[PDB]
């Protein structure tokens, strides 16, 4: 799994066409205020381990940044070594699923399967930007 | 090299603190319309093939979305095989100098070496979002 976690000042993203034949969740947009924007790759060899690595990332750097909001915005644009769609749409709902394990705030996971625009203001600070890898 | 081509409706950067003990340019900022943002991270194989593949890339890819400016973006999150920063540096300056002979529109490189704000309004086409990596 490769992450890349924005910081940011606020956020939002509304879907356009659909980029696989059925995509899994509803068309829809969103904005928020400031959040951590987690733009999320999955890869090939993830599993449960996986999930539960990165779920507890994300909650530790989100107590550090002292966000409340986190957006977990599926991206097929970090990786050359992809997970299939099905299998990509199940490891981001399992990752949904086991931040509210372990992060308290307000978990927004954003439609798979579209092409979306998406407007960002990103903070500049040291830890504003950084990405992670996660395997088992 | 690897690249994360963005096509944006607006783009605004502002350089921070510094990121290395010398930034080997200055601090600065600057905003844009219409632009195809590039985000480029060097990697430690990157040579004078890698950065004219990349120009290449980079003019064929603006024409066909029909953008008359391209921003040149140094980012260090796109891999884990990074050049050094001087590498990274010279590769960069090379990249600008190569488009130039290659795309006839606005190319902006941002400076190298700051922590960086940014904001980004991104379209939401088909091809408003690609990756790309080169090698020699
Ligand atoms: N392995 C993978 N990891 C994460 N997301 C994945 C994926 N495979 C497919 N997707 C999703 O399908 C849309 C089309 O590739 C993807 N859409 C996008 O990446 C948009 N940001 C483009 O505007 C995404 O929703
Ligand atoms: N191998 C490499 N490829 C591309 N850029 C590189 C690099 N090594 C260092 N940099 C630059 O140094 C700043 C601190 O890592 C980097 N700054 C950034 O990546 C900002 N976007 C953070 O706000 C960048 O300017
Ligand atoms: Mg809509
Ligand atoms: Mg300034």
């Amino acid at each position: 799994m490769r992450l890349l976690y924005l910081h940011a000042d606020r956020f939002e993203y509304k879907t356009v066409k659909p980029a696989l034949k059925n995509p899994p969740d509803p068309p829809g947009e969103a904005s928020f205020g400031e959040a951590l924007v987690v733009f999320t790759t999955v890869e090939d060899g993830d599993g449960p381990q996986t999930v539960m690595y990165a779920a507890s990332d994300i909650a530790s750097h989100s107590s550090r940044l002292k966000v409340t909001t986190v957006i977990l915005y599926p991206y097929a644009h970090l990786s050359s070594r992809l997970a299939k769609p099905m299998a990509a749409h199940k490891r981001l709902i399992e990752l949904e699923g086991a931040l509210r394990t372990k992060f308290p705030g307000h978990v927004h996971r954003a439609p798979f399967g579209w092409y979306k625009s998406f407007s960002i203001a990103c903070k500049g600070h040291p830890l504003a930007e950084l990405s992670r890898s996660f395997t088992e």
